[PDB]
C-alpha cells in the first residue's frame, strides 16, 4: 500500500512527508489561492475553481473567501451548502457533507489525528478520521469539527463550540466540548 | 416592506435569496476585497476603502487586514477603535461601536439568527439581532459576539469568549458561555 | 529607555503610537503580504520572505498561509516547526519555539496585555508577557496561548482550548480554560 | 459648526483647505477614477462602483464613462436616470435628481458659487447652491446649471444652454442664459 | 422592421432598450475605451484602434484621446480629418464628414431627438437626425451640431456656437444659436 | 527660422505638419497622458508630473484630471492656481496665468487661429495668439477664451462665456460672446 | 484599380507587398491576438471581439480558441455556427457561411492561389477563389478547403479530407481528394 | 437519465445545449487556457495544472503547449505519455491511452459523431464513441483518430493517418484512410 | 560522442531524456512563448525574437504567429522566407530552407524518427534526418514533410500533401503518399 | 537669495536638506527610473523621456541604459553625443557638452564639492563646480571627471583617467591623476 493508500484505509500513515502527498496538498493550495484572489464580482470564475477543487460540478455551493481545504477531491458534497468566511475543510479523511448546511464564519472541519507519542509524531504519521456532516443542519461561527465525528442530519451546533462527539440527528448542541441541550421539532 | 425593510425592522426575512441584499452584500465585498489586497504602506489608499466601506469619514478606526463585512453602511463607529487581524463584522442586525474600543485578532460580531426547523431556514429566512458594544471595552483575540448582545461601556472580554448574554457595564467577563468574573476599578 | 526598549524589558510602553514600534511593526506586516499574495508555487521565494520575516535561516519551519506576525524577529524557532493556516504570533514579547512543534490552524499566540482601566488602556499603554512553547509539542486548531504562558515539552494542547495557565511538560490539556487531562507517556 | 456642517447649512465655508473636505473628495475622485478605468463589459463592477460612489442602491442609473463628482453621497438620485459621456455633479450643494431624466454628454451641474472680492476667494471661501432636478427632465448635451437652479418637471433644456436662473415646470427653455420659449404638452 | 432598421429609415425607434442596439453600442464603447487607454507613443495601434472603429481604412483621420462615438460605423470619413480632445460623434443618425475637415477640442455631433412629452421619451423613444460636415471646413473648440444640420463646404464655425440650423457654403457662423456673419473668400 | 521659431515670434508656421512640433507636442501628449492615469491618491507622483509637464517646480498648483496641453513649456503659472476636471491649455501661442486663480470645469484656453481661406488651412498653417490671464481672476466652468485675449486681474468670467475680446481689470464678464456686466468692489 | 479592388475583382494582385493590404491582414491579427488571449469565461468580451473582427452582429457564432481569419470582413457568415479550436478562414477570396454550419478543429478555408512559376511568385502576386459553404453543413475535424470550392447545403466532409473540388448538396465526401461516397436523405 | 449520464452511456444526448455539460466544457477550457499561458520554464505549475486537468496525479505525461480537451476527466492515461504540440483530445468518449505512448504534434482523438441528417445535429444530438489507445504505441505528426477506434498494443500510425477502423496489436498502419502496411517486430 | 553530438551525426541518440538536449529545447520553448505572446503590433520586438530564436539575422523571414521549434539554431533560412500560420519546425535534423519559399498554414517538417521496436522507442531513443527545402518553392496549406526528404528547387506542394520521399526540382507534387503530378514550366 | 539660486550663482548652498532642490531632485529620479525600466526596442519612448529629462529637444543623443542625473535640466547637449552603458551626470554645476562627443561606459561627471572640515559638510553644504566638455571629444570607459573641469575640443580623456584639472585641446591625456601624453593630428 502507498501512503495515499493507507490514508484513505484509515491506517497510520506517513501525512507529513510522502511526495505524493505533499503534492496532491499543492494543487489543492493552488485551484484555493487562485479562488482566495478572484475577485467576488468573477461568479463563473468562482464556480469553476469550485468545481476543479472538488472535482464535481456544485449545485448551489456558496463559499465566502477565504477558503482552505488540503485535497479537495475527498470532500463529497450535496447541494445548497453555504460556506461562510475563513473556513477549513481538511480532508485527508473524507468530509461528508449532506443537502441544504449552513456553515458559519471560521469553522475547521478536522480528519487528522496525530500520535500523543512525539517519537511516532515527529516522524510523520497521522490517522484519517472521516466527518460526516448531515444534511439539513446549522453551524454557528467558531466551531470546531475533530476526527471521526458524525453530526446527525436536522441538527444546530452553536458558536464557538468544539465537537468531540458524535450528535445525534435533530439535537440542538453547544460548548467545548459539545453537549447536546434538547431536541428541535423540524416538522414541516 | 421589502427583505431590506425587514431586516432592518428586526423582522424574519429572506437574506440567502433576495437579490437587492445578495447585490448590497456584493458591494461591501467587493471594496473588502479591494482592502484585503492593498499593500499595509498605501495609509492613504486603506484610508480611502474603510470610509467607502462604512459610509464615513473615520476616527482612527485602525483595521489590520484580512476584514470582513457584510454591508459596511450598517456598522456605527465611534473614534479610536482598534481591529486586529482577521475580524468578521456580520451587519445585518446594526453593531453600534463606541469610542476607543480593542478588537483582538480573530473575533466575529454575528447579529444573524436562523431558524432551527430546517424547512423554515432551507428557505433562506433569517432575523437580524443587533450588537451594541459599548464605549471604553477591550476584547481579548478569538472571541464570539452573538446577536442582540450589548457589552456596557468599560468591559473587558477575556480571550476565547463566547457571548452569548449582555455584559454589564465596567465588568471582567470570560469563558465559553461568557461569564461575568468581578468589577472593574474604572475611576482616573 | 525609549518604548521599544520598556517593551523588551517588560515594562508598560506605549506600543500603539510609538513611531519607531508603529514602523517596525509596519516591516512585519509588508513581508507578510509579500508572503500571504505568493504562490503556494513559489518555494524558494517563500523561504526567502519567511527567512527575511523571523531575520534568521530557518531549518524546515513550515508555514501555510495566511500568516501574521507583529515584529518577527522577536520570534524564536527551533528546527521542524508546521505552522497551518491563519496562525499569528503576536510577539511584542519574546515567542519561543523548540524543536518537533506542530500548531493546528487558526491558532494565535498572544503576548499583549492591555490595562484593566480604561484610562491607561485609552492611553495605548501594554505590558508584554513572552510565550514559551516546549519542544516535541502538539497544538489542535482554534488554540489561543495567553501571554506569559509556558507549555512544557513533549506536551499536547486540545483543539479549541484557551491556555490561560502554565502547562507542565509532557501532559495532555484541554478546555477553556486549559487544564490537564492526563500524563503523556513518551519512552522510546 | 465644522466646515462640512457649514456647507450643508448653506453657509460661507472653507472648501479648498479644510482637511475633512478634502479627504471626502479624494474618496470620491478614487471612486471615480475606479469607474472610469473600467471596461464598459464589466456591468457589475460599475453597478458596485456607481453604488459605493452615491452611497445607494440605484435603480436602472446608467452613467457612460468618464464622470465625475466631487462628494457622491450629496447626489441624490431617482430611478431611471440616463447619464451621457463626460458629465460632473459639483455636489457640495445637495444635486437633487427626480425619476427619468435624460442628461447629455458634457453637462455640468455646479453648486459652487465664490466670493467676487479676490481677498475672500483666495482664502479658499465658498457657498453650496443646491440644484433641483425635477423628474421627467431631459437635458441636450453641452448644458452648464449653475448654483441654487430648479427646473421643473417636465422640462426640456436644450443644448449649449447656460441654465442661470430657475426653469418652471413643463417648459421648453434653451440659450446662454436659459429662457422659456414655449410650454410642453405632457398628456398621456 | 427591427429598432436598428428604424434608426437608419430615420423612423422612431426604442435606442435606450433594444438588446441589438444597446450591444452594438457596447461594440464602439469597448474599442473607444482601448483608444483611450493606448499610450500616444503607439502609433500602430492607434490607427488599427481608429481603423476598427470607424470599419474602414481612414486615410490621415487624427483623433486625440479622449474620444466617443455611439456605434462607429455610422461615421463616414474624407481624407485629412483632425479631431481634437475630447470630441462625441453620437451616430445613430449618420455623421458624414468631408475631405479637410478641422474639430477643434469638446465638440459635440449630435444626431439624437427624444419626444418632448416626457411620456413617449420614457418609453426609449428616439429620432435620428443625419449630420453633413461639408468638406473644407473648420470648427472652433466648444461647439454644438444638432440633429439634422448640414454644414455647407468651405464654412467656417466659430468656438462655442450651437449649430441649430443648416449653415451655408463659403460662410462664417457664430453664436448660441449659431448665425452666418459674412461670406468667406475661398478662392485660390 | 525654423517652424518652431516662427510660432514663438507669433508668424505664420506649419503647426500640423512640421516634424519638430509634432514630436514636442508628443512630449506634452505623454506626460499628461502619465497624469491622466495616476491615482488621486498618488500625490508626490501627480507634483513630480506636473512639474516635468511645465518644466517648472509648480508652488500649490492644482490639477483635477484630465488635463490636456499641447507643450506645457509655454505655460507661465503663478503660483495657488486651481484647475478643475477637463481644462485644455492649447499653448502654442505663450498662455500666461497669474497668481490666486480660479478655473472652474471645461474650460479651454485657445491660442490657436487658423486661416480663414480654405487653400492656406488646408497646408497645415496657423498663428499662434498668446492669452495673458490676469492674477485674482475667476473662470466659471464651461469657458472658451480665444486666442490674443487678456483678462485683467481681479476679473470674474461667468460659466459658458465665449471670451472673443480683452476684459479690463476687475470687472465682472459674462456671455457668449463675453461682455462685462460691472465692475468688482476689491478692496481689503 | 488599387490591390485591394483587383483582390475583391478576383485579378492577379499583389496581396504580399501591397500597404494597404498589409494593414488590413494587422487589424484581423490584432483582434484575433485579443480574442487569442481572452479568458474562456469572458463571454461578453468574446462576443465583441468576434463582432469586431467580422464587422457585424453574430448570433450564435461560437468560436473556440485558437482563430485566424486574414481580414475577416470578407468572411460572411449565418446563424448558429459553431467553430472548434484552431481553424483558420483565409478570405482574401470571400468566405460565405450559411447557417447551421458545424466547423471541427484544425479546419482551414484557404482562399489563395500563388502562380505556378516562382518568377510570378516572387514578386508577390496571388489570385483570391471564394469558398462557398451552405447552410445545414458538418466538417469533420483537419479539414483542408480550397479555393474556389462550394460546398452544397445539406453536406457532410469527413475528417482529413482536401476539398479541391464543388461537392453538390446533400452528399457525404470523404478523403484526400474529397470525393463524394453517397447521398444523405435529408427530409 | 441527465445528457451526462446518455454522454457517458454512449447513448445519443444533446451536448451544444445542455448546460451542465456547456459548463463543463468551461472548467476545462479555462484550465487549458492557464496551461497554454503558463511559460515553459514553470515545471511544477505545469504539473499542477496538467493534474487538475486530468482530475489525477499524472506520472511522467509531457504535454507541448497548446493543448485541448473538453473535458480532461475522461481521459485515462497511463504513465510515461509524450504529447507534443497543437493535440486535441476531444473526450466526450472516454479516451484511454497506455503505457509508453507518443503522440507526435497536430494530433487529433475525436470520440464525438453527429447526426448525418441535418434536422437531429441542427438539435445538438452528438454520440460518444470512445478511443482505446494501447500501450507501447507510437503517433507521427498530424494524425486524426476517429470515434470507437482502437489502436492495439505496440502499434506505429504514419504521419498524416486518418483512422476511421480499429488497428491491430504490433501493427505499422499509415494513410488517409488508415491501412496496416506490415507486423512490427517487438522482441526484446 | 554526446547526445547531442550523436544527433547532429545522424546517429542513434536519447533525445527525450539528455538534460543537454531537453535544456537547449527549454531554450527554444522559452523564446517561441515570447513571440507567440507578442502582439502583432510590435515589429522590431518579433524581429529581435525570430533573430534570437535561429541564432542569426534574418532577411524578409515572416512569420505568423503561433510558431514551433524545437532548437532554432538547427533551422537554416535563405532570404524571402513567408511562414503561415500554426507552422513546426522540428529541428532534431538540420532544416535547410533556400529564397523564396512560400510555406502555408498548419505545415510541420519534421526530421524526428523514432524505432518501430516499442523497446528502445520507450528508451526514449530517436534519429534525426535532415530536411532540405530548396530555393523557389511553395508550399499548401496542412502540408506534412518527414525525415531526411529533399524537395527540389522551384517545386510546388500542394495542400494536404504527406511528403514521405524526395520530390524532384520544378515540380507540382500532390497527395497522401505526395505525387509529382507535372513539371513546372519556370521560365522567365 | 534661494538654496537653488545661491546653487546656480556657484555659491555654498544646503543641497542635502533644502526640500525645492531634494523635489527637483526627485522629478530627474523619477524619469531616470523610467527611462532605465523601458525596453531598448521602445525608441520613441526612450527619444520622449529622454528630451523631457533634458527639458529639450535632443539631436541624435544616445543614451545606453542605466543613466543618472540630478537635475537633467542643467545638463547643456549639443548634437551627435553618445553616452554608454553606468553614466552619471552629477548637474548641480551646469555641465555642457558640445557637439560630437564620445562618452565610454561608468563614467561619472561630479560637479559637487562638499567641505573638507565635517562640521560644515554635516550641515548640507555643496558648491557647485560647472563642468565643461568640448565638441569633437572622446572619452574611455571608468572616468571621473571632477568639479570646475574644463576638457578643451578634440581631446581625447584614457579609460580610468581621474580628471582633476583642465585638459587643453587636441590633447591625449590619461592616469588618476589625468595627465596630457601628447597633442593629436585633428587636421582633416
Amino acid at each position: 500500500m502507498t501512503e495515499k493508500e493507507k490514508m484513505l484505509a484509515e491506517k497510520w500513515y506517513d501525512a507529513n512527508f510522502d511526495q505524493t502527498l505533499i503534492n496532491e496538498r499543492l494543487r489543492a493550495k493552488v485551484i484555493c489561492f487562485a479562488l482566495n484572489h478572484t475577485n467576488p464580482v468573477a461568479t463563473m470564475m468562482r464556480k469553476v475553481l469550485i468545481d476543479a477543487l472538488f472535482q464535481t460540478t456544485t449545485d448551489n455551493v456558496s463559499i465566502s473567501i477565504p477558503f482552505d481545504t488540503d485535497y479537495g477531491w475527498n470532500v463529497k458534497l450535496g447541494k445548497n451548502v453555504y460556506v461562510n468566511t475563513n473556513c477549513y475543510f481538511m480532508d485527508g479523511g473524507q468530509i461528508t457533507i449532506g443537502d441544504n448546511v449552513f456553515i458559519g464564519p471560521n469553522c475547521g472541519f478536522y480528519t487528522a489525528t496525530h500520535p500523543l507519542n512525539f517519537h511516532h509524531r515527529n516522524e510523520g504519521f497521522e490517522k484519517a478520521g472521516p466527518i460526516h456532516i448531515g444534511s439539513n443542519t446549522w453551524f454557528g461561527g467558531h466551531v470546531a469539527v475533530l476526527p471521526g465525528v458524525t453530526i446527525g442530519e436536522g441538527s444546530v451546533i452553536g458558536a464557538g463550540s468544539v465537537v468531540t462527539k458524535d450528535i445525534p440527528p435533530h439535537s440542538l448542541a453547544v460548548g467545548n466540548p459539545c453537549k447536546v441541550v434538547r431536541k428541535i421539532d423540524n416538522d414541516l
